[PDB]
């Protein structure tokens, strides 16, 4: 590590709009909504919230202020402090891959209705007619046609994981597009993404903010609104409302993925990084609720209207429930709008630039770290490992374009993005505050920013963080061992098709978690080990 003195000599609008670029994503608009449908509102907005000031703020202030010190990515930050701990960086890269095969699935699926999105009567707009044009389609019209064109002309979906049906090559074709458009930037894009970041940070609050004026305007909006902060105590003292909504905070900040670390890595020696935190943090935070005020004065609207056709808190509850919540809730928005398709154009154009933003930056957490670990022949120019890299992932990717595809990303969601972000998350905190030393960490803070941070970020790093996420961490083994595995399917030959079939995930299923969540979780641990022995 250099001396501080060594870094103050190696050192001989825009704030806002690098800032914004951390604060929207497909983690704050696609995966925070249905998250909190799945707790039902309060119940998971309220821990959410929580967390991200006992969690969020802290994690993230320590990541900007260790990759400014040691002026390294999150590869090299974690291997100074200890060689033990190169693990830490590894676990980054591996999770940020396994993030990557299901972001651009969604990624697909934004363009396909992109691609859709140029017909004066959309095709969410109303139900399709039989053969014999004698009425609507049944499963259509028991359900809505929005729910129609996502479960069954846009994913085919199965009614379970093991039938898997054949491959979605209309997904596949815009999958390929998805994969083609983030090889493109890779190589080139990134230079352009810094020049462009500029309206894609700045056009999703634009966007947003009609759909607020529209949603708020929809009768019911606030029977959606009150249930997204009435929590349901019962499922605020549930150990996986606030498993999940922990692990929410770090895909949101993308805490425990290592962008932040090389973001700051290359900051002035005595750039305010205690400020920067703090702004993105809240600008993050206040995305993600008022994306959740748009969506759920849609879901108001939708269930109101049952309950008006027929409690609102069970047609809220039954509204809209999976991944393709957002999908569903925006397209109906925008079918309850003047010239609808200018608007749908506009609305899948925002996402598609959001989600290519938030892929590319995934994509550096991945072949950064790789070129760092020299693992290639130098000549190999970095466009092999990228190439290399988007092709493999795409390969896999396959999975999700089977009809039963909606089900894997689920499953891998659920684990992927959840255990192995807590576990980096941690052992980050610990190896700053234990390993590298807090005292020492205060005083190179203090020569950046002039001052030693305050109590509450001493109390968080110190205590309450890594507290929080100790108990969290055992709730997932309480939750893991007390409830058996189970997931929503869409049957339409089902009783009340409409509503939620809870099946059981097959016996393979755990080997899949063992895998996506496993691996990245025992990579620290593995490697700290191999050095240990290797040392002796
Ligand atoms: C409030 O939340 C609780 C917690 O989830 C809900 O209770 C669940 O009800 C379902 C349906 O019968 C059961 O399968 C679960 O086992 C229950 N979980 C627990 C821990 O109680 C409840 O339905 C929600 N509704 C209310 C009362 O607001």
């Amino acid at each position: 590590i250099p001396s501080l003195a060594e870094l103050e000599t190696i050192e001989q609008a825009q704030y806002m709009l690098t800032c914004l670029g951390f604060c929207v994503g497909l983690g704050n608009v696609w995966r925070f909504p249905y998250l909190c449908q799945s707790h039902g509102g309060g119940a998971f907005m309220i821990p959410f919230l929580i967390l991200l000031v006992l969690l969020g703020i802290p994690l993230l202030y320590l990541e900007f202020a260790i990759g400014q010190r040691l002026r390294r990515g999150s590869l090299g930050v974690w291997s100074s402090i200890h060689p033990a701990l190169k693990g830490i960086g590894l676990a980054s890269m591996l999770t940020s891959f396994m993030v990557g095969l299901y972001y651009n699935t969604i990624i697909s699926w934004i363009m396909w209705y992109l691609f859709n999105s140029f017909q004066e009567p959309l095709p969410w707009s109303d139900c399709p007619l039989n053969e014999n044009q004698t009425g609507y389609v049944d499963e259509c019209a028991r359900s809505s046609p929005v729910d129609y064109f996502w479960y069954r002309e846009t994913l085919n979906i199965s009614t379970s994981i093991s039938d898997s049906g054949s491959i979605q090559w209309w997904m596949l074709l815009c999958l390929a597009c998805a994969w083609s458009v983030l090889y493109m930037c890779t190589i080139r894009g990134i230079e352009t993404t810094g020049k462009a970041v500029y309206i894609t940070s700045t056009l999703p609050y634009v966007v947003l903010t009609i759909f607020l004026i529209r949603g708020l305007t929809l009768k019911g909006a606030t029977n959606g609104i009150v249930f997204l902060f009435t929590p349901n105590v019962t499922e605020l003292a549930q150990p996986d409302t606030w498993l999940d909504a922990g692990a929410q905070v770090f895909f949101s900040f993308s805490l425990a993925f290592g962008g932040l670390i090389s973001f700051a890595s290359y900051n002035s020696v005595h750039n305010n990084c205690e400020k920067d935190s703090v702004i993105v943090s809240i600008i993050n935070g206040f995305t993600s609720v008022y994306v959740a005020i748009v969506v759920y004065s849609v879901i108001g609207f939708r269930a109101t209207q049952r309950y008006d056709d027929c409690d609102i808190n069970a047609f809220l509850s039954e509204a809209v429930e999976g991944t393709g919540l957002a999908f569903i809730v925006f397209t109906e928005a925008i079918t309850k709008m003047p010239l609808s398709p200018l608007w749908s154009v506009l609305f899948f154009i925002m996402l598609f630039c959001l989600g290519l933003s938030s892929m590319f930056g995934n994509m550096e957490g991945v072949v950064v770290p790789l070129q760092d670990l020299r693992v290639i022949p130098p000549k190999w120019p970095k466009e092999v490992l990228t190439g290399l890299i988007c092709l493999g992932t795409f390969l896999i990717g396959l999975i999700f374009t089977l009809n039963s595809g909606q089900y894997w990303l689920s499953l891998l969601d659920s684990y992927a993005g959840s255990i192995p972000l807590l576990i980096i998350a941690f052992a980050e905190m610990f190896s700053v505050v234990w390993v590298y030393g807090v005292d020492r960490f205060n005083k190179d803070i203090e020569f950046m920013i002039g001052h030693k941070p305050n109590i509450f970020w001493q109390v968080t790093w110190r205590v309450v963080s890594p507290l929080l996420l100790l108990i969290i961490f055992l709730f997932f083994f309480v939750v893991e061992v007390s409830q058996e595995l189970t997931y929503s399917i869409w049957d339409p030959g089902y009783e009340e098709f409409p509503k939620s079939q809870k099946i059981s995930y097959p016996n393979w299923v755990y080997v899949v978690v063992v895998i996506v969540a496993g691996v990245p979780s025992l990579t620290i641990p593995g490697y700290a080990i191999y050095k240990l022995i290797r040392n002796h």
